[PDB]
């Protein structure tokens, strides 16, 4: 299995991960599990997800990584959250198509792949997070916000108004904040303003893995810059180094370290959830 | 060669135009020429080009065309104005990377690659048109607005008041709009609102071609919709029902109906810009 990037011939110089990346980090089946909820919520609050509406971002050598949300981090816990009874609403900055790394699409798992495909027009036409953010207040019915990861959350999330006035209006107004690997670099947001998620702690995937994983060709090139770091600077702990499939609470804020996390957060999510509402 | 549309692996059911189509509408060179250009502008006017920002455009049978601007289209009329001393800037809606259809990328032309290759990062890394606007008034350096074609263009842009801003600013100014194929699309900005192209006359992309590609696997499906018959309703003119590569002048407004016209867009937009600013 080689290390070497492959070619996405959609796009100029654009690679998926390679083989080896693949055959270490995806499955056509999931983890998915513990899918036990025998009392499920009754209310109208449902979950709003952020999601990535660019497929490519470009790395330190000119050449662009193809990657998006990612299917597991971002199915597994609306699975659990749906299952749970909260249904979801799916938003992007421009309003544009969700974009997903299909390479990672676990295709053969007989429960994930037709949830994916009975919600498939939530993301592929979604809302404009601006349109959503113009109509909240105190009352709006979103129980939570969920920033999946995917390497595709770190391009326009972490400088949007609209993602900033939406977090905000999530901490304010006392509702929960998912998020896992990079998802949270969208809490970058948050810079140059009123930062409600000043002093959180969070687990989510490390700086240090993302200057490693382009050795075994998981990316074409390096990152331009490090959301670990800034995330550091705008005053929130990230409590892990490492990968190891974990899961985090403070407060309402919910978070994993990556795709091997997100069934935990799935249940985590739920069950706090649920304990809210219920 | 087959008619059967090809597998665009990035995404979830989307497919590039069939080998045959690919053969008789593309080449590895281009038809561009007649760039004599003696005694070029020497002004400070830009050309503004709206690019796509968004690959992929839903047909009718759930399927997604794999698209975007068409490279021909984009770059050979860029190249004539350029040469004739009008360099350009790009803008796009979302201010995402634009999206090209490599599959029509003339790799193998000595002019137009690396004329591309020099102004990559204007495609990439474009600005916001909303941010373009919100700096317009009179004396604006853009000399004119390039609406290129590609199936992309029919993703926002005929629904973007920024796109309507933007042709309201170019025609109540005096200045040039250029465009071609489905790049007319955009026009439909101006319903419901002042609409200053109102008695317009142009030649673009026939709906009645958009009608028959699909039956040699140009597209994965039929579109949803046909813009030409929206622009009639809209108070505009179409003069063509069919392609042959003609471009036609209406004032200041400049156009072509197909990727076979972009060299001739080329050598009428320069001529005309330059008597206008010489
Ligand atoms: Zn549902
Ligand atoms: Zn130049």
């Amino acid at each position: 299995t080689s290390k070497n990037p492959q070619v996405d011939i959609a796009e100029d110089n654009a690679f998926f991960p390679s083989e080896y990346s693949l055959s270490q980090y995806t499955s056509p089946v999931s983890d998915l599990d513990g899918v036990d909820y025998p009392k499920p919520y009754r209310g109208k609050h449902k979950i709003l997800v952020i999601a990535a509406d660019e497929r490519y971002l470009p790395t330190d050598n000119g050449k662009l990584f193809s990657t998006g949300n990612h299917p597991i981090e971002t199915l597994l816990p609306l699975y659990h959250l749906h299952a749970a009874g909260f249904e979801f609403e799916v938003a992007t900055i421009s309003g544009l198509m969700t974009k997903f790394e299909y390479w990672a699409m676990p295709h053969k798992d007989e429960k994930v792949m037709p949830f994916f495909e009975q919600h498939k027009s939530l993301f592929r036409n979604p809302k404009k997070l601006a349109d959503v953010v113009a109509s909240l207040n105190a009352d709006s019915e979103y129980a939570a916000i969920f920033v999946p990861g995917g390497h595709g959350a770190l391009i326009g999330l972490p400088e949007s108004q609209d993602v900033a006035a939406a977090l905000q209006w999530a901490i304010k107004n006392d509702r929960f904040v998912i998020s896992l690997c990079h998802g949270p670099a969208a809490f970058l947001a948050l810079r140059h303003g009123d930062n409600p998620l000043n002093g959180y702690s969070i687990c989510a995937f490390p700086d240090a893995a993302d200057k490693q994983t382009p050795e075994i060709g998981y990316m074409p090139g390096h990152l331009t810059w490090y959301f670990g770091e800034e995330l550091k600077k705008m005053g929130m702990n990230i409590i892990n180094d490492d990968i190891t499939g974990r899961v985090h609470k403070d407060r309402k804020l919910l978070t994993g370290d990556s795709p091997f996390a997100a069934n935990a957060l799935g249940k985590l999510a739920a069950q706090e959830m649920l304990a809210a509402y219920a």
